[PDB]
């Protein structure tokens, strides 16, 4: 093959590489969409008095996540499986933003922490063993550093809506997430950055707490 | 023609555009003038007891934008009607500082979102329907969300002033506002940067709600 | 003139130049060893669960700042006082930090904001525009929004030392200084930059008060 | 000597250079592994109720530090013991987090500031007065940083574990070191960018009796 060949052919798969960024760009433009469709379902349960309306937001909110199954599925059909971290910055916000959604969501129904592959499943994405599409570790916790920031929103509204048990279980739970924060080694410049948020969330936790002892819990 | 001839020319074009940037320039500075003046008349909302002053602020306020729409027809004077986009960034700032200050004054005595429509009649400007200096939604989003953290503090002042029935109207306010934002996708970096701000206010005006609500208020 | 005489010649002014330099360093850190221990002493109002120690406090500072004139005195010896801006930057930042902490001596005493005059007087410096070592504007307003941070801590101590009254008069001065402001048209960037935090420090008065209001007194 | 010979001479020097580097990455890895079970240990008591855990933990936090003791014995084996500074920089991290954690075991037991000795006691390592393997002020003021910073969260932790009394005697602690620093000109290195997050922490802490003397402190 020639010089003149060979860079031709260059152009060829740069061409095709731009190509591929359009149809992420497409499909995560849809899979923001769909994400804040989500979070409108959800975020209604900071509002009114007590929380009946929860399991109702969390059906409506898991239908949902029917569309962003089909999304991801269609993101996968766009790009070459080990290529994934080569363009895995087009869609690090929105996967971030499921992640914290997926946990809000089991969150508000179990109280517990969803499991990194539990999430896996319900964004019908792939377990970190069995090639595809895959949950970043640090994609999940930025999620789920999400996650606290909105739960130490929701204990004060709580309490706004009458209910002065949920904070005290949402203290405990953040007081746990920040322990685990701590014995982990993060090198990830943006995750330490979200971590350093924490502080404020476990802080506006601890008033409310405070309130409540106060006044006999 | 010399490139000599061809650059004579240019210099020529250069030197008229930035004639306009000038005159522009000085229009703006009593814009900002003026805005800065609107302003003082109105955060005197923030002291005191009660709210007797609102009446009183309002219509000076209101009256003191009169000024404004004098130097807006001035400044349109100032720049061919066409190339509006082209020296838009020497006023941007102002012009989300005054659709602030239109909206600031229209909330106090209405408790309601002025229309980016009706901040154009407030400042003597064109509806996207009139060829003649456009209101951007871009600008107008901006003032919205000054708006937004302006109201945050007045919550905080109320009830200081002892009037605890506005928090929770500003709350429901302001919580009608990211509800809004929320159906949107904000491309302009500035914007969207502006717009990460509103969770903060947001969450202030709710622990307000919070502190009335635990005290039986 | 050769140009091994022009560059022997030059030498030797710049030689000149680095000496004076270095003699302004060497007084300079004395005056900030000297700012430093004044501040430590009023810092001790922060503890003072009574705040009876004020006067005490303030009259040791006086003392200290009769360490400062001299100090200052010597300063003046060191270069050409017709050349006031060649080297200062050299003591700009102790200049702002003695403002600061005049203007923190006086406040104290007075609750009354220094005069650029005053604070000359204090510094046993000269007026302003002409007649020897000046207090420029920027300085003067640096300090006053060091100032005005300082106080917005004290306002939070204030209330862990029994003392709710402090509150309310720190709160009406702190605007006092944002209206203030307002009026100028700052160009100084720098000065622009520190300004932007004034706004933090009224906010942060204002819900100490407000949290003083709502729980009753 | 040739060229060649010089070189090959140099590239031995160099290979030896980088064996010790790996040998002391080696044990620096261990030792920061140590470290962070330690700090579990530790930051896993910041709540509960206030309890005689305190001792417990501190114990076992002592029990991990004869494993520290160990591994610095095996690091001073990794290399000349009079090339300290020259490889310092590997361990420069995991000494100022030892230094904070042996600082946060003696202020649990004792509520004060271990000495630089004491901390040289309790690593195995010997006094800067003695020879191989020293703690400078450097590192040791570094750990001092680090200390304060664990401080403000221990106190918020304090008042969501019904120990009211905790936040008090941190916050007097923390102002103390403030005035520590505040002696020093500390005239060197990145540690003076450390220091400038004291206030910070000097604040929250502050910050945190405020909330509690909101009632009778």
């Amino acid at each position: 093959m020639s010089v003149s060949e060979i860079f031709v052919e260059l152009q060829g798969f740069l061409a095709a590489e731009q190509d591929i960024r359009e149809e992420i760009r497409k499909v995560v433009q849809s899979l923001e969409q769909t994400a804040r469709e989500i979070l409108t379902l959800l975020q209604g349960v900071h509002q009114g008095a007590g929380f009946q309306d929860i399991p109702k937001r969390c059906l409506k909110a898991r239908e949902h996540f029917g569309t962003v199954k089909t999304h991801l599925t269609s993101l996968k059909t766009k790009f070459p499986a080990e290529q994934y971290y080569r363009f895995h910055e087009h869609w690090r916000f929105v996967l971030q933003r499921l992640v914290f959604l997926a946990a809000f969501v089991v969150y508000l129904e179990t109280e517990t922490l969803v499991t990194r592959e539990a999430v896996t499943e319900i964004l019908g994405i792939e377990p970190d063993r069995e090639k595809g599409f895959h949950l970043d570790v640090e994609d999940y916790l930025s999620g789920v550093l999400i996650l606290a920031s909105e739960l130490s929103r929701l204990s004060v509204n709580s309490v706004t809506a009458g209910d002065y048990s949920r904070p005290l279980h949402i203290s405990t739970f953040i007081n746990e997430l920040d322990s685990g924060f701590r014995l982990l080694n993060l090198k990830n410049d943006s995750l330490r950055k979200r971590y350093d948020g924490l502080k404020y969330d476990v802080k506006k936790v601890e008033e409310v707490v405070y309130d409540l002892s106060i006044r006999g819990f």
